[PDB]
C-alpha cells in the first residue's frame, strides 16, 4: 500500500506471481496513459519537447550466473522467436542472423560492435564471415575476458576487443560496419553520440542500431508518481531512456537514415520469459554460485530478487496489448 511496504513484502517472497504481475502491468498502464496524447497535434509537440530536451544532456555479475540465467551466447537484449516452440537458444540465433541481415554484412568487412555484452554477435559474425575482422567495445572487464575466451575456445582468429567507455574513447579507425544493440538506451548524450559514430565511419560504411521503444513516444525508465516502486528498484540510477520507433529519426545531424524496421515486443517478452523460466529451474546453482563474489545468502536472495522482478516486469511491459506497445526499433543509417 506504499513504497517499503511492498518492496518489504516483494524481498521476502510474500508477494504471489499473479499480484506481482498484476502489480506491474498497472504501473505501464499509467505510462501508458501519461504518453498517448488526445490529438497527433498535441503528442508531436509532446515528442518533440522530448526531443529537444535529449539535445541539452564496479561489481559484476559472474559469468557462470550469467550463463545460469540467459541463452548459450548470453544475449542480453530482445531475441527473436520464429516457433511457439523455439528456445531461448535459438531465438539468440534467429536475433544475430536478422542483425546480420538487416546490417548487411558481407564477408571482407571490418565490423565494430559497440556495448557488446558478452559477445554473442561479434562470436556469430567472426564464426559465419571468417573474412571480417570483427572488434567488440565494451566498457567491462569481464566481458572482454569472456569474449576472448570463447572465441579462443572456437578458434576464432578475427576477433578482438576494445576496453573503453565509448563517451570518452577516441581513435582514427574507421569501420566499414557498425552495430549498436541494446546500448543507445544507456547513452547520456545522443547527438554527441551518433556524431562521435559517424567519425569511425567513411562514405562506404553502415550503421545499424536497435533499442527497446514505445511506438507512439519517449519516457526516462522511473516512477511517474510514488506507487511506482518498480522503476526504480529495476535501474536504481535509471539513466534508461526509452525512445519512442521513430525519435532516431530526429537526430540525423551526421548521419542519413535508409531503412527502419520495428519487431513486435512479444519477442522480448519471450526472450525475457525465457530467462525468468531458466532462472527458476537453475535456482539453486544459482544461489551457490552468486555466495562467494556476495558473502551472504541474503545479498544473493536480493540480487536474484531484483533480477527476477525485471523479467517478470519487462514480461509486462513488452507483451501489454500483444506486443504493440512497447517493442524493438531498429535502423540503418550511413554517413552524411
Ligand atoms: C543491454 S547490454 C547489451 C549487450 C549486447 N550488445 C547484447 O546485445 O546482448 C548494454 C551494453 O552496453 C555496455 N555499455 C554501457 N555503457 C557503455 C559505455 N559508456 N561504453 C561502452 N559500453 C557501454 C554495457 O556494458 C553492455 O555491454
Ligand atoms: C546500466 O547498465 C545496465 C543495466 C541493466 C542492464 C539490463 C540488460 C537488459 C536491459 C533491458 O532493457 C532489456 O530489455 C527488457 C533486457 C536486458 C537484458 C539484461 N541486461 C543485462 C544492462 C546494462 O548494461
Amino acid at each position: 500500500e506504499s513504497i517499503g511496504e511492498i518492496m518489504g513484502k516483494l524481498m521476502q517472497g510474500e508477494i504471489g506471481d499473479e499480484e506481482l504481475s498484476k502489480r506491474i502491468k498497472e504501473i505501464f498502464g499509467k505510462r501508458l496513459q501519461w504518453g498517448y496524447k488526445p490529438t497527433h497535434q498535441q503528442q508531436l509537440a509532446f515528442n518533440l519537447d522530448f526531443i529537444k530536451s535529449l539535445k541539452e544532456m564496479t561489481y559484476e555479475l559472474p559469468s557462470a550466473f550469467l550463463e545460469a540465467a540467459f541463452g548459450k551466447t548470453i544475449k542480453q537484449s530482445g531475441c527473436y522467436f520464429k516457433d511457439e516452440t523455439t528456445t531461448i537458444d535459438e531465438a539468440e540465433e534467429a536475433s544475430h542472423e536478422l542483425y546480420c541481415e538487416r546490417a548487411q554484412i558481407k564477408d571482407g568487412q571490418t565490423v565494430l560492435d559497440i556495448g557488446c555484452g558478452q559477445g554473442g554477435l561479434v562470436l556469430h559474425i567472426a564464426q559465419k564471415y571468417k573474412n571480417c575482422h570483427v572488434t567488440g567495445l565494451t566498457n567491462s572487464k569481464a566481458q572482454k575476458n569472456y569474449i576472448l575466451m570463447q572465441a579462443e575456445k572456437l578458434q576464432l582468429s578475427n576477433v578482438d576487443v576494445i576496453l573503453a567507455d565509448v563517451t570518452k574513447h577516441e581513435s582514427d579507425k574507421t569501420y566499414d560496419r557498425i552495430l549498436v544493440i541494446a546500448t543507445i538506451e544507456h547513452m547520456k548524450n545522443i547527438q554527441l553520440f551518433m556524431k562521435k559514430l559517424s567519425t569511425w565511419m567513411t562514405e562506404d560504411s553502415l550503421l545499424f542500431v536497435d533499442h527497446i521503444c514505445h511506438k507512439t513516444f519517449s519516457h526516462h525508465f522511473e516512477a511517474i508518481d510514488e506507487d511506482d516502486w518498480y522503476s526504480g528498484f529495476i535501474f536504481p540510477k535509471g539513466c534508461v531512456t526509452i525512445l519512442s520507433a521513430s525519435a532516431l529519426l530526429y537526430f540525423q545531424d551526421d548521419v542519413t537514415i535508409l531503412d527502419h524496421w520495428v519487431v513486435n515486443g512479444m519477442h522480448m517478452a519471450r526472450s525475457v520469459d525465457a530467462w525468468r523460466k531458466k532462472l527458476d529451474k537453475n535456482m539453486e546453482l544459482a544461489r551457490e554460485i552468486l555466495l562467494p563474489g556476495l558473502g551472504s545468502k541474503e545479498a544473493v536472495n536480493g540480487v536474484i530478487t531484483h533480477i527476477r522482478t525485471f523479467c517478470m516486469g519487462g514480461y509486462e511491459q513488452f507483451s501489454y496489448n500483444n506486443g504493440e506497445e512497447w517493442m524493438v526499433a531498429q535502423m540503418l543509417f550511413k554517413k552524411k
